[PDB]
């Protein structure tokens, strides 16, 4: 089944799942002089005070935190958005060098790592009927780069030793989001889809132009994951990220 390898990688996505060359693919470069104040735009509402996350897991492509999501705790809504959206689970994508690892790119420039806030529209009662709507889905994503330790990203540095390998999960409740997100909250929006299979061209974007900082050390150990499952010839868990795709006509709208 699909990686991020020469035989199972991106590029042979298309296959199992065609519409990995459909009208609304995700990621895309952000050309940020093409792309277009909106005045329409509410501003955005990231409501994480109540957030209640459940437990981190190495899917084998990356490392979900899950949240509790059968209740309206931990929000987001304003922006290009109607009506609200649950936050069910986060992750990253980075890279091997400090050079790659964002799926969205601005003005071409990829950054070390992207962080990915995944939420699904209320007025359709669950995660998996969201995802076959085109409205579906928004997704907050935030740029990571190498300097100072993010303080709020700390806790899930340490636990990730719990889950090397593909498959293991462990207990993490009680983790504040809110230390995540950087001070601005200023975005660029575009329609677009899953980055990784099925592909579902169901989300919303909304990716925030301020990168997060985070430290050498920090970055590293995301590196020492596992694509493998515990006893398997040991494959580390990098350049787990999708390339830019076509934009298609799409228009990019900025927040600011
Ligand atoms: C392990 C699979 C299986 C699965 C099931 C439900 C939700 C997410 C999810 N997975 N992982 C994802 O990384 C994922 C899910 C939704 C999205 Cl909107 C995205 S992403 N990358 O467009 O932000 C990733
Ligand atoms: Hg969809
Ligand atoms: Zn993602």
């Amino acid at each position: 089944h699909w990686g991020y390898g020469k035989h199972n990688g991106p590029e042979h996505w298309h296959k199992d799942f065609p519409i990995a060359k459909g009208e609304r693919q995700s990621p895309v470069d952000i050309d940020t002089h093409t792309a277009k104040y909106d005045p329409s735009l509410k501003p955005l509402s990231v409501s994480y005070d109540q957030a209640t996350s459940l437990r981190i897991l190495n899917n084998g492509h990356a490392f979900n935190v899950e949240f509790d999501d059968s209740q309206d705790k931990a929000v987001l809504k304003g922006g290009p958005l109607d009506g609200t959206y649950r936050l069910i689970q986060f992750h990253f994508h980075w890279g091997s060098l400090d050079g790659q690892g964002s799926e969205h790119t601005v003005d071409k420039k990829k950054y070390a790592a992207e962080l990915h806030l995944v939420h699904w529209n209320t007025k359709y009662g669950d995660f998996g009927k969201a995802v076959q709507q085109p409205d579906g889905l928004a997704v907050l994503g935030i740029f990571l780069k190498v300097g100072s330790a993010k303080p709020g990203l700390q806790k899930v540095v340490d636990v990730l030793d719990s889950i090397k390998t593909k498959g293991k999960s462990a207990d993490f409740t009680n983790f504040d989001p809110r230390g995540l997100l950087p001070e601005s909250l200023d975005y660029w929006t575009y329609p677009g889809s899953l980055t990784t299979p099925p592909l579902l061209e169901c989300v919303t974007w909304i990716v925030l132009k301020e990168p997060i900082s985070v430290s050498s050390e920090q970055v590293l150990k995301f590196r020492k994951l596992n694509f493998n499952g515990e006893g398997e010839p040991e494959e580390l868990m990098v350049d787990n990220w999708r390339p830019a795709q076509p934009l298609k006509n799409r228009q990019i709208k900025a927040s600011f």
